[PDB]
C-alpha cells in the first residue's frame, strides 16, 4: 500500500541508474553532461522555458541557465521564445532510442504484448492522473 | 513496435519527478535543502552508506556527492559511513506523508488486482534492470 511508493523510487532509481550507465559514451561524444542530456531528453516531448525546465525539475535556476545556453552554443538545442530542439540534438534522441530500445526489448522478449497493455492503461491513467494534478497550484 | 511503451515510461517518470519535485518544493525549504542533498536524504532514508556508494549508485561526481554530504552534515539531517538523525528521519515521515496521501488519493479506485498485476510487472522489469546493470 506504500512500499508501491517505495518500489517506483526504488525503480526509479534503477532504471536512471543503468540509463546513466548505458548513456555514457553516446554524452561523452557530444561533450555533454547527464542534465544537459536529460533536458535534451525532457525537451523531446515538448517546447520548454528555463522556467518550465527549473520547475518541472526541480533545482538551482542558475544551474538550468547554464545547462541550457551550454545547448545553444552546441547547436543542439535552439529558440522559438520557446526552446525546441536542433536536428544535431535529434540525432543525439535517436541514438538513445536506439540504445534504449535494444537492451530494453530483452528484457521484454517473452511479455504477453497483452498483459502488457492492461498494465498500460492503469499506468496510463496514472499519468493523466499525475499530469491533471500538477496542474493545480 | 515495443519503442511506443518506451516513450511512454519516460514520460510516465519524468512527471513522477516533475510532480515530487513539485510537492516538496515547500518541505525542502522549510528544512532548508535542495532536492539533491533532499534524494541523499532518501537514499539513507532505506539504509545506510559510505562515499563511494552514494557516488556510485547515483553515480553523479565523486566532489558533487562530496559537497552535498558535507552540508547535510552541518543541519544534522546526516550521522557519520553516513546515516540518518533525529531530525533526519523525521524529513522522511514527512515527506513520506504527503506522497503516500496523495498516490492513495490518486489509485483508491483502481481493483486491488489492477494494482499489484503493475507492481509484478514492474517488479520482474526491475529485477531484470538490476540484473543487468550489475554485469558493469
Ligand atoms: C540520457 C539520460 C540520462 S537524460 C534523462 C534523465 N537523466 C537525468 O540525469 C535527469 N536529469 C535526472 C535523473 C535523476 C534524478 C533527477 C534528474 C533520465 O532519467 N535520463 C536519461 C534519458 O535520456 O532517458
Ligand atoms: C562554470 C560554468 C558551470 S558557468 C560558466 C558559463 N555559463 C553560464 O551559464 C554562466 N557562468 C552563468 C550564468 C548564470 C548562472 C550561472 C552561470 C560557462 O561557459 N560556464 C560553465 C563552465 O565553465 O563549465
Amino acid at each position: 500500500i506504500e512500499d508501491h511508493i517505495s518500489f517506483l523510487e526504488k525503480f526509479i532509481n534503477d532504471v536512471n541508474t543503468l540509463t546513466a550507465k548505458l548513456l555514457k559514451d553516446l554524452q561523452t561524444e557530444y561533450g555533454i553532461s547527464a542534465e544537459q542530456s536529460h533536458v535534451l531528453n525532457m525537451l523531446s516531448i515538448e517546447a520548454l522555458t528555463v522556467g518550465q525546465i527549473t520547475e518541472k525539475q526541480g533545482v538551482n535556476k542558475a544551474a538550468v541557465s547554464r545547462r541550457v545556453k551550454k545547448l545553444l552554443n552546441a547547436e543542439l538545442v535552439k529558440l522559438e521564445k520557446i526552446i525546441k530542439l536542433s536536428n544535431k540534438g535529434k540525432k543525439y534522441i535517436k541514438e538513445r532510442k536506439a540504445i534504449m530500445s535494444h537492451i530494453a526489448s530483452d528484457m521484454t522478449s517473452d511479455f504477453d504484448s497483452k498483459e502488457i497493455e492492461k498494465v498500460r492503461q492503469v499506468l496510463e491513467i496514472i499519468d493523466y492522473r499525475i499530469q491533471s494534478y500538477t496542474s493545480k497550484l
